[PDB]
């Protein structure tokens, strides 16, 4: 395409660059490690090429501890990252030619790290550095992560994101599960509550039973309460419409027998954002709330009104937590019932963002709840993840690919090269332009 020649342009930088890398012995070296440099010279010297390159071309840089850093560009909230390395496996069995001693041919280049990483590694460095010399205006920043230890596979939890800002989205080949935003993390458990069988008077209302909602991770839309009223029914029907319109409800009452049937409709709108939608449910516990109920039922209503009404983000269960790109902790409650024999159950789905201390708040909150005689079932954890064909960019890749089109003796084709420039530079501009 117009990409093509864009990259031909740059042929020779392209192959001086990439002969540049490849001369450096960036092998693994644990028994000649320092603090210097943590896996060996060679990764650190390959490192450091980068960053030189990066330097000469106007680009500023990060290290982290002489084991990986990032090459920065563009301008934006977000952030893309493209993961790569430069540590490179030993060469050893008969190579018919001096692995660390480029050969560039008519058609091809020689060495080990030709194909990983090196190549692709300056590939990608060229379809930004393409990009810059445009002088274009970006609305992205894209890091280019470059490791060099390869006993990590750039987990939230390896050396560079224990600090390092996490891409937005972007793109890590050889990794299951990069540091890269994604698939927010989702979980379920249920809040318990412990029968009571205990004595007595009898109540002005009596609730028999309590429905909302199902085990999906919606907003239910429905709520029923069936109620035994002990004395006269005039008053409680009057409050609950009154508090149908305030808080701009549909509802209904139906009587018979001395069972008072509550009914309100909300509003169902996917569990991962909760605040756009109207928990029957919940609204339906916050008027029992006023009436003088039977124990086991009054402490399920409070229960409900002071961890669960009015709170979208966690923040009466102790959970609130904000991401400044990634969301926030959202708490959905899906189901909930109730009955004499069983007492209340509720479902709750809560949807957290990387790194939101899981479990920790988990623990605080099933002992807090101990002395309201509720507890925790645990449900499935699915934690935060990246998952490589929903990425945005990985899809401008096969989209531009589309577009476009530990051996012995590694070698790369020079038009594998710069097709890979040009399918980077085509990418990252629809994307980052």
């Amino acid at each position: 395409s117009m990409w093509k020649e864009k990259v031909q342009q740059y042929e020779d930088q392209i192959i001086n660059d990439l002969k540049g890398l490849l001369a450096i012995e960036s092998v693994r070296d644990d028994a000649k490690a320092s603090e210097d440099a943590p896996v060996g010279p060679g990764p650190r010297k390959a490192l450091d090429y980068m960053y030189e390159i990066a330097h000469r071309d106007g680009f500023t840089t990060h290290d982290v501890d002489h084991i990986a850093g990032r090459i920065e560009a563009g301008k934006g909230n977000d952030v893309l990252g493209i993961l790569c390395h430069v540590d490179v496996v030993p060469a050893g069995d008969g190579w018919d030619s001096n692995p660390f001693e480029p050969v560039v041919t008519e058609d091809a280049i020689i060495a080990r790290g030709t194909l990983d990483d090196k190549g692709p590694t300056i590939a990608a460095y060229y379809a930004i550095k393409i990009l810059e010399d445009m002088n274009v205006d970006w609305k992205k920043r894209i890091h280019m992560i470059i490791g060099t230890d390869e006993e990590s596979d750039w987990k939230c939890t390896d050396r560079y994101f224990k600090t390092e800002e996490m891409p937005t989205l972007g793109f890590a080949p050889d990794a299951e599960f990069p540091c890269i935003h994604g698939e927010k993390g989702i979980t379920t458990f249920d809040l318990v509550q412990n029968k009571l069988t205990e004595d007595q008077d009898e109540p002005d209302y009596e609730l028999i039973t309590f429905k909302s909602g199902e085990r999906y991770n919606m907003v239910p839309d429905h709520a029923e309460a069936r109620v035994l009223v002990k004395e006269n029914m005039t008053d409680v029907i009057q409050d609950f419409e009154y508090f149908l319109e305030q808080n701009h409800l549909q509802g209904d009452s139906t009587v018979d027998s001395g069972i008072l049937v509550l009914t309100v409709e909300g509003k169902a709108v996917h569990g991962m954002d909760p605040s756009i939608g109207v928990n029957a449910g919940l609204y339906l516990l916050k008027f029992l709330a006023s009436l003088n109920l039977d124990n086991n039922a009054q402490a399920f209503v409070a229960f409900s009104n002071r961890y669960l009404f009015n709170s979208d983000f966690g923040e009466k269960m102790g959970m609130k937590f904000h991401t400044d790109v990634m969301g926030d902790v959202t708490t959905n409650i899906g189901v909930i019932t109730y009955d004499n024999e069983n007492a209340g159950l509720f479902g709750i789905n809560l949807a957290y963002p990387e790194g939101f201390e899981f479990e920790k708040a988990m623990d605080r909150f099933a002992n807090e709840i101990q002395q309201y005689g509720f507890e925790v079932k645990l449900g499935k954890v699915q934690p935060p993840h990246y998952v490589d064909k929903n990425d945005p960019f990985v899809q401008k890749l096969v989209t531009a690919y589309r577009n476009q089109t530990h051996q012995k003796n590694e070698y790369i084709t020079k038009k594998q090269l710069f097709n890979a420039t040009s399918i980077y530079l085509e990418a990252i501009y629809s994307l980052c332009v």
